[PDB]
Protein backbone atom coordinates (compact mmCIF):
# COMPACT_ATOMS: atom_id res chain seq x y z
CA UNK A 1 0.00 0.00 0.00
CA UNK A 2 0.87 3.67 -0.45
CA UNK A 3 1.97 5.74 2.53
CA UNK A 4 -0.88 7.95 3.76
CA UNK A 5 0.34 11.43 4.56
CA UNK A 6 -1.23 14.44 6.24
CA UNK A 7 -0.86 18.13 5.42
CA UNK A 8 0.12 18.64 9.06
CA UNK A 9 3.05 16.29 8.50
CA UNK A 10 4.54 19.11 6.47
CA UNK A 11 6.32 22.34 7.30
CA UNK A 12 6.99 25.25 4.93
CA UNK A 13 0.88 20.68 -13.14
CA UNK A 14 -1.33 21.26 -10.10
CA UNK A 15 0.05 23.38 -7.28
CA UNK A 16 3.66 22.18 -7.16
CA UNK A 17 5.44 22.97 -3.92
CA UNK A 18 8.81 22.12 -2.45
CA UNK A 19 7.62 20.95 0.98
CA UNK A 20 9.61 20.03 4.11
CA UNK A 21 8.16 16.94 5.78
CA UNK A 22 8.64 17.35 9.55
CA UNK A 23 10.34 13.95 9.86
CA UNK A 24 11.59 12.92 6.42
CA UNK A 25 12.76 16.22 4.96
CA UNK A 26 12.43 17.78 1.54
CA UNK A 27 9.86 16.38 -0.88
CA UNK A 28 7.78 17.64 -3.77
CA UNK A 29 4.07 17.97 -3.17
CA UNK A 30 1.84 18.12 -6.19
CA UNK A 31 -1.47 19.33 -4.80
CA UNK A 32 -3.88 18.38 -7.56
CA UNK A 33 -7.06 19.63 -5.90
CA UNK A 34 -8.38 22.20 -3.44
CA UNK A 35 -12.10 22.87 -3.37
CA UNK A 36 -15.56 21.46 -2.54
CA UNK A 37 -15.75 18.05 -0.86
CA UNK A 38 -15.73 15.12 -3.29
CA UNK A 39 -15.28 11.96 -1.21
CA UNK A 40 -16.97 9.90 -3.95
CA UNK A 41 -13.66 9.97 -5.85
CA UNK A 42 -11.58 8.79 -2.89
CA UNK A 43 -11.57 4.97 -3.26
CA UNK A 44 -10.56 5.19 -6.91
CA UNK A 45 -7.83 7.75 -6.24
CA UNK A 46 -6.32 5.69 -3.45
CA UNK A 47 -6.42 2.57 -5.57
CA UNK A 48 -4.79 4.36 -8.48
CA UNK A 49 -1.98 5.56 -6.25
CA UNK A 50 -1.33 2.03 -5.05
CA UNK A 51 -1.17 0.80 -8.62
CA UNK A 52 1.23 3.52 -9.62
CA UNK A 53 3.30 2.85 -6.51
CA UNK A 54 4.12 -0.63 -7.74
CA UNK A 55 6.39 0.96 -10.37
CA UNK A 56 9.68 0.96 -8.46
CA UNK A 57 13.15 1.16 -9.98
CA UNK A 58 16.28 3.30 -9.55
CA UNK A 59 15.42 5.27 -12.69
CA UNK A 60 11.80 6.18 -11.97
CA UNK A 61 10.60 8.62 -9.33
CA UNK A 62 9.02 7.40 -6.11
CA UNK A 63 5.56 8.24 -4.85
CA UNK A 64 6.44 8.94 -1.22
CA UNK A 65 2.85 9.44 -0.16
CA UNK A 66 -0.69 10.61 -0.79
CA UNK A 67 -2.70 13.23 1.06
CA UNK A 68 -6.40 12.44 0.97
CA UNK A 69 -8.15 15.15 2.97
CA UNK A 70 -11.53 16.89 2.85
CA UNK A 71 -11.30 18.86 -0.39
CA UNK A 72 -7.50 18.66 -0.43
CA UNK A 73 -5.69 16.04 -2.51
CA UNK A 74 -1.95 15.73 -2.97
CA UNK A 75 0.65 13.41 -4.45
CA UNK A 76 4.00 13.48 -2.67
CA UNK A 77 7.05 12.59 -4.77
CA UNK A 78 10.77 12.44 -4.04
CA UNK A 79 12.74 15.66 -4.47
CA UNK A 80 15.02 15.83 -7.48
CA UNK A 81 17.61 18.45 -6.56
CA UNK A 82 18.70 19.53 -10.03
CA UNK A 83 15.21 19.76 -11.56
CA UNK A 84 14.44 18.66 -15.12
CA UNK A 85 16.85 17.60 -17.88
CA UNK A 86 16.30 20.73 -19.97
CA UNK A 87 17.03 22.90 -16.93
CA UNK A 88 20.27 20.95 -16.36
CA UNK A 89 21.35 21.21 -20.02
CA UNK A 90 20.67 24.97 -19.99
CA UNK A 91 22.71 25.98 -16.94
CA UNK A 92 25.99 27.96 -17.00
CA UNK A 93 28.07 24.84 -16.36
CA UNK A 94 28.54 21.87 -18.68
CA UNK A 95 28.81 18.10 -19.03
CA UNK A 96 31.32 15.66 -20.48
CA UNK A 97 30.34 13.35 -23.32
CA UNK A 98 30.62 10.48 -20.81
CA UNK A 99 28.01 12.03 -18.51
CA UNK A 100 25.46 12.82 -21.27
CA UNK A 101 26.10 9.20 -22.25
CA UNK A 102 25.32 7.97 -18.74
CA UNK A 103 22.14 10.06 -18.70
CA UNK A 104 21.11 8.36 -21.94
CA UNK A 105 21.87 4.92 -20.50
CA UNK A 106 19.78 5.68 -17.38
CA UNK A 107 16.90 6.88 -19.52
CA UNK A 108 17.05 3.60 -21.47
CA UNK A 109 17.10 1.65 -18.18
CA UNK A 110 14.08 3.49 -16.85
CA UNK A 111 12.08 3.10 -20.03
CA UNK A 112 13.00 -0.58 -20.30
CA UNK A 113 11.73 -0.99 -16.74
CA UNK A 114 8.39 0.74 -17.48
CA UNK A 115 7.85 -1.23 -20.69
CA UNK A 116 8.76 -4.44 -18.89
CA UNK A 117 5.89 -3.63 -16.52
CA UNK A 118 3.54 -3.14 -19.48
CA UNK A 119 3.46 0.60 -18.91
CA UNK A 120 3.59 3.04 -21.84
CA UNK A 121 4.69 6.51 -20.77
CA UNK A 122 3.01 8.37 -23.65
CA UNK A 123 4.59 11.74 -22.81
CA UNK A 124 8.33 11.24 -22.50
CA UNK A 125 10.13 14.56 -22.83
CA UNK A 126 12.87 16.47 -21.01
CA UNK A 127 10.36 18.01 -18.55
CA UNK A 128 9.60 14.46 -17.44
CA UNK A 129 13.26 13.52 -16.92
CA UNK A 130 14.39 14.71 -13.49
CA UNK A 131 17.97 14.99 -12.23
CA UNK A 132 19.37 14.42 -8.74
CA UNK A 133 22.26 16.16 -7.02
CA UNK A 134 24.70 13.63 -8.49
CA UNK A 135 23.50 13.99 -12.13
CA UNK A 136 21.63 10.67 -12.10
CA UNK A 137 18.17 10.72 -13.63
CA UNK A 138 14.67 9.44 -12.94
CA UNK A 139 11.74 9.37 -15.34
CA UNK A 140 8.52 10.98 -14.06
CA UNK A 141 4.88 11.36 -15.14
CA UNK A 142 4.51 14.98 -13.99
CA UNK A 143 1.58 15.76 -16.30
CA UNK A 144 -0.19 12.73 -14.82
CA UNK A 145 -0.75 11.10 -18.23
CA UNK A 146 -0.86 7.70 -16.53
CA UNK A 147 -2.59 8.79 -13.29
CA UNK A 148 -6.04 8.88 -14.89
CA UNK A 149 -8.13 9.56 -11.77
CA UNK A 150 -5.79 12.17 -10.26
CA UNK A 151 -5.73 13.80 -13.68
CA UNK A 152 -9.56 13.87 -13.81
CA UNK A 153 -9.81 15.16 -10.22
CA UNK A 154 -7.58 18.08 -11.22
CA UNK A 155 2.15 21.04 -23.69
CA UNK A 156 4.90 20.55 -26.24
CA UNK A 157 4.28 18.43 -29.29
CA UNK A 158 8.00 18.35 -30.08
CA UNK A 159 8.57 14.83 -28.71
CA UNK A 160 5.27 13.29 -29.78
CA UNK A 161 5.28 10.47 -32.38
CA UNK A 162 3.74 11.60 -35.66
CA UNK A 163 1.08 8.85 -35.50
CA UNK A 164 -0.39 10.85 -32.58
CA UNK A 165 -0.19 14.25 -34.25
CA UNK A 166 -3.69 15.15 -35.52
CA UNK A 167 -4.97 11.75 -34.37
CA UNK A 168 -5.91 11.70 -30.69
CA UNK A 169 -7.79 8.43 -30.94
CA UNK A 170 -4.89 6.25 -32.02
CA UNK A 171 -3.67 4.15 -29.11
CA UNK A 172 -0.06 4.65 -28.03
CA UNK A 173 2.42 1.74 -28.15
CA UNK A 174 5.99 1.21 -26.88
CA UNK A 175 7.12 2.72 -30.20
CA UNK A 176 5.44 6.03 -29.25
CA UNK A 177 7.91 6.28 -26.38
CA UNK A 178 10.81 5.20 -28.60
CA UNK A 179 10.09 8.17 -30.85
CA UNK A 180 9.96 10.53 -27.90
CA UNK A 181 13.34 9.16 -26.78
CA UNK A 182 14.84 9.90 -30.21
CA UNK A 183 13.97 13.57 -29.90
CA UNK A 184 15.25 13.54 -26.33
CA UNK A 185 18.67 12.32 -27.69
CA UNK A 186 18.63 15.26 -30.03
CA UNK A 187 17.86 17.73 -27.23
CA UNK A 188 20.58 16.25 -25.00
CA UNK A 189 23.10 17.18 -27.66
CA UNK A 190 21.61 20.50 -28.88
CA UNK A 191 21.02 21.86 -25.32
CA UNK A 192 17.70 23.32 -26.45
CA UNK A 193 14.31 22.55 -27.97
CA UNK A 194 14.08 21.41 -31.63
CA UNK A 195 12.27 23.21 -34.46
CA UNK A 196 13.22 26.78 -33.43
CA UNK A 197 12.62 28.07 -36.97
CA UNK A 198 9.26 26.39 -37.59
CA UNK A 199 6.69 28.74 -39.13
CA UNK A 200 3.82 27.82 -36.80
CA UNK A 201 2.14 24.88 -35.02
CA UNK A 202 -0.22 23.76 -37.83
CA UNK A 203 2.39 23.72 -40.57
CA UNK A 204 5.01 22.23 -38.24
CA UNK A 205 2.73 19.32 -37.29
CA UNK A 206 2.06 18.67 -40.96
CA UNK A 207 5.80 18.83 -41.74
CA UNK A 208 6.64 16.31 -38.99
CA UNK A 209 3.85 14.01 -40.17
CA UNK A 210 5.44 14.16 -43.63
CA UNK A 211 8.88 13.23 -42.37
CA UNK A 212 10.52 16.42 -41.09
CA UNK A 213 12.71 15.95 -38.00
CA UNK A 214 14.97 17.97 -35.67
CA UNK A 215 17.89 19.58 -37.51
CA UNK A 216 20.99 17.46 -36.98
CA UNK A 217 23.01 20.56 -38.01
CA UNK A 218 21.68 22.65 -35.09
CA UNK A 219 23.66 20.29 -32.87
CA UNK A 220 26.83 22.37 -32.80
CA UNK A 221 28.59 20.52 -29.98
CA UNK A 222 30.09 17.09 -30.64
CA UNK A 223 27.66 14.17 -30.89
CA UNK A 224 29.02 10.62 -31.43
CA UNK A 225 28.13 9.18 -34.85
CA UNK A 226 26.36 6.17 -33.40
CA UNK A 227 24.07 8.41 -31.28
CA UNK A 228 23.17 10.33 -34.44
CA UNK A 229 22.41 6.98 -36.08
CA UNK A 230 20.44 5.94 -32.99
CA UNK A 231 18.25 9.04 -32.92
CA UNK A 232 17.53 8.67 -36.63
CA UNK A 233 16.53 5.02 -36.19
CA UNK A 234 14.32 5.81 -33.19
CA UNK A 235 12.44 8.57 -35.05
CA UNK A 236 11.61 6.60 -38.21
CA UNK A 237 8.10 7.39 -39.47
CA UNK A 238 7.16 3.68 -39.45
CA UNK A 239 6.82 2.67 -35.80
CA UNK A 240 7.73 -0.89 -36.81
CA UNK A 241 11.12 0.37 -38.01
CA UNK A 242 11.94 1.76 -34.54
CA UNK A 243 13.77 -0.52 -32.08
CA UNK A 244 12.48 -1.65 -28.69
CA UNK A 245 14.11 -0.38 -25.52
CA UNK A 246 15.74 -3.74 -24.89
CA UNK A 247 17.23 -3.60 -28.42
CA UNK A 248 18.37 -0.06 -27.74
CA UNK A 249 20.05 -1.07 -24.46
CA UNK A 250 21.73 -4.08 -26.04
CA UNK A 251 23.38 -1.80 -28.59
CA UNK A 252 24.03 1.26 -26.40
CA UNK A 253 25.42 -0.22 -23.19
CA UNK A 254 28.60 -1.67 -24.66
CA UNK A 255 29.10 1.50 -26.72
CA UNK A 256 28.86 3.56 -23.55
CA UNK A 257 31.11 0.94 -21.92
CA UNK A 258 33.69 0.74 -24.68
CA UNK A 259 33.83 4.46 -25.52
CA UNK A 260 32.22 6.57 -22.78
CA UNK A 261 32.27 4.95 -19.28
C1 LIG B 1 6.78 5.63 -11.41
C2 LIG B 1 6.37 6.98 -12.00
N1 LIG B 1 5.65 7.74 -11.00
C3 LIG B 1 5.59 9.06 -11.07
O1 LIG B 1 5.92 9.66 -12.09
C4 LIG B 1 5.12 9.87 -9.90
C5 LIG B 1 5.21 9.47 -8.55
C6 LIG B 1 4.71 10.49 -7.76
C7 LIG B 1 4.34 11.43 -8.70
C8 LIG B 1 3.80 12.63 -8.40
N2 LIG B 1 3.39 13.68 -8.11
N3 LIG B 1 4.58 11.10 -9.96
C9 LIG B 1 4.27 11.95 -11.15
C10 LIG B 1 5.51 6.73 -13.19
C11 LIG B 1 4.22 6.26 -13.02
F1 LIG B 1 3.74 6.03 -11.78
C12 LIG B 1 3.43 6.01 -14.13
C13 LIG B 1 3.87 6.23 -15.43
C14 LIG B 1 5.16 6.71 -15.61
C15 LIG B 1 5.96 6.94 -14.49
CL1 LIG B 1 7.60 7.57 -14.78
Amino acid sequence: NVIKMKSSDFLEFGKVSLAFHRTQGLMIMKTVYKGPNCIEHNEALLEEAKMMNRLRHSRVVKLLGVIIEEGKYSLVMEYMEKGNLMHVLKAEMSTPLSVKGRIILEIIEGMAYLHGKGVIHKDLKPENILVDNDFHIKIADLGLASFKMWSKLNGTLYYMAPEHLNDVNAKPTEKSDVYSFAVVLWAIFANKEPYENAIAEQQLIMAIKSGNRPDVDDITEYCPREIISLMKLCWEANPEARPTFPGIEEKFRPFYLSQLE
